[PDB]
């Protein structure tokens, strides 16, 4: 109720006092209700910071053993952990900038002052919950993995987290990128040994009893399955563009690499020996896909990054609306064949139908001289169907690069830069986690894993 | 071309900056990348098909692979070795994917221009 | 430290004075440190222009033979030459707009007033280091 006067009366009383540590049926203390009523307006961010300082100092003065921030919820959430869930900024930026000038309650202050040599101030922020090394869950993890609030772009723009994310990026960025370059080169040299060592008689498949031919049999396990995993996950990601390392044009090109591998795996299992054209074809792309490795590493966000997600989104929709139409129209014409027709005709309909879109003009059944006035008006409307779907690409791009791209391209780029570096952090085991941990031990008061932050100020003296 | 390249001399001298000036550096940057990703692919795929020739093959065949490979991108259709009537179902799906490879590299030009002319071009 | 009061005490002293012309191991004088601590904020562009005017007039009054701007570095850089390297604007725009109303230190002022026929003022800027004709290196060359 923005009323500390009852708070003065309830805590000290000759009849019966009020326990500050008392929870509710939801397991929330007095601080969690202040987070729940917190709003990002001008007035509501003012007095909640006044009450939050008032209760904790009163909690230490009445009870020096425990802190009010230590008590968790039924979901094991501190008031700092709760403010990331509901996405509240003003209570978040006050708990981080917590420097209490009451010396009896000094030992729980968050912001410190190390040394001041004139213009240079040396602040000090604690990483007690920001980077949980061997604990359950962190602040920064729920900022990325769990919070679905729109204010998460502003909430990552607080003071220590802008420099905490630059700590582990300078230690786990170039290391994790160089492994990704080498691990792609491993998958290429395996595929080179498959292609140049085929016996090439003309009748696939082959006897696999030979041990020196059993070795290249293992190469089909490595190469094909990598194309399968990249094929299925992106379709799931479509229904449910990390241009930090490699730009988003590679994900489309590596997809076309992934499509030609699984087509190749079919062709020598059907029995047609013309698989050798497509197999060496993707080998040429794969070594030429390595030309995107030469950029290095990107940290400055452009506007074309969000554009290439929709480029990858609708061109894959453009291919499926193509192929289901070509199969569907070929399967339509077989239903016209009422007399006996043959099941081998469907291979001849689909063969002549593909050539008309390219323009080869080397057909087998469809004679344009037979029905001229119908073949044209189907082909003219086929141009009109395809020409509008090309314009649906450009209008979806021109309708995107005007209003919200000036803000959102500097939001998701900040968000994805934080999203990927925590996925790198989950990849390392618990043994190598303690090796490159940021922050130092600075013995303050009557020692903690805090982080050093520099400042420059000319006004305060 | 050289006498017709002299038609850019008739403008005079320019001092007022437009927005299309920074655009033409990236136009010159990636089209030269577009030519090298073309020619290294055409040479690389032609040198790939010689490695398929296990019996003797001849060193004069590589001139015939690269000659027939250039004509398919234009559409001349006057070839010497590659018969599309031999393997029809494979020649199409390589040619369809060749269109898809080239059509996205054309869109990488336009997205690099549309992603440039919005935010920082008003100052830079 | 934005403190001219010690600067009043160090320069005049019955025991021992402070040499303004003294360099360091990097060959930098008192003006080059003001360029190094210069920032393009509101507060820091204010007082550095006050100290830069204070030291040079005091250098002329104690030593009329030489100017404090004449002394270079180990890289032969004036304080105007240094501000182009670190890219500092506020100390740059004050050395260019330098018009000292102390008549004993007039002969090193940069901005002048030629004639004023009412609405038209005729300012005058020196090209002593901006276009070095037969010298080593210029201001404008290091700008580019």
């Amino acid at each position: 109720t923005n009323q500390p006067d009852i708070v003065h009366y309830l805590t000290e009383n000759a009849h019966k006092k009020a326990d500050i540590r008392r929870q509710d049926s939801r397991g929330n203390t007095v601080l969690h209700a202040l987070v729940a009523i917190a709003d990002n307006t001008r007035e509501n961010t003012k007095f909640v910071t006044k009450v939050y300082d008032l209760l904790v100092i009163k909690c230490v003065k009445l009870y020096p053993d425990s802190s009010l921030e230590a008590i968790f919820n039924n979901d094991s959430m501190s008031p700092l952990m709760m403010a990331a869930k509901l996405g509240k900024i003003g209570i978040f930026q006050h708990i981080i900038r917590l420097e209490i000038k009451d010396e009896e309650a000094r030992h729980l202050s968050r912001k410190f002052r190390d040394w001041a040599y004139g213009p240079v101030y040396s602040s000090l922020y604690d990483l007690s919950m920001l980077d949980t090394c061997g604990e359950e869950v962190s602040v920064l993890e729920i900022l990325v993995y769990n919070s679905k609030v729109e204010n998460r772009h502003e909430m990552l723009a607080v003071e220590p987290i802008n420099e905490l994310l630059r700590d582990k990026w300078q230690k786990f960025g170039a290391v994790s990128f160089y492994i990704s370059v080498v691990s792609y080169l491993i998958a290429m040299i395996i595929f080179t040994l498959i292609a140049y060592y085929r016996p090439m008689d003309g009748t696939p498949p082959y006897p696999y009893r030979t041990t020196m031919d059993y070795m290249r049999l293992a190469g089909e396990i490595v190469t094909l399955l990598t194309g399968v995993v990249f094929f299925i996950t992106n379709i799931k990601d479509l229904f449910m563009v990390n241009s930090l390392f490699i730009d988003g044009s590679f994900q489309l090109l590596y997809f076309i690499y992934s499509v030609l591998v699984i087509i190749t795996a079919v062709l020598y299992l059907v029995g047609i020996e013309s698989y050798l054209a497509v197999m060496v074809f993707a080998l040429v792309l794969g070594w030429m896909n390595a030309l995107y490795f030469t950029r290095g590493l990107k940290l400055t966000g452009t506007y074309s990054i969000m554009l290439q997600k929709i480029l990858f989104k609708d061109l894959f929709r453009f291919l499926l609306v193509y192929l289901l139409f070509m199969i569907g129209y070929a399967s339509a014409l077989v239903s016209l064949l009422n007399p006996c027709r043959d099941s081998s005709t469907f291979s001849k309909f689909l063969l002549d139908l593909f050539k008309l879109t390219i323009g080869m003009g080397d057909l087998e059944m469809i004679n344009s001289a037979k029905y001229p006035a119908v073949f044209i008006i189907l082909l003219v409307t086929y141009i009109i169907l395809t020409f509008v779907l090309l314009l649906n690409m450009l209008i979806a791009l021109m309708g995107e690069t005007v209003g919200q791209v000036s803000k959102e391209s500097k939001q998701i780029w900040k968000l994805q830069w934080a999203t990927t570096i925590l996925d790198i952090e989950r990849s390392f085991p618990v043994c190598m986690r303690k090796a490159f941990r940021s922050g130092e031990m600075v013995t303050v008061g009557k020692r903690r894993w805090c982080f050093r932050v520099d400042e420059v100020n000319w006004s305060h003296w």
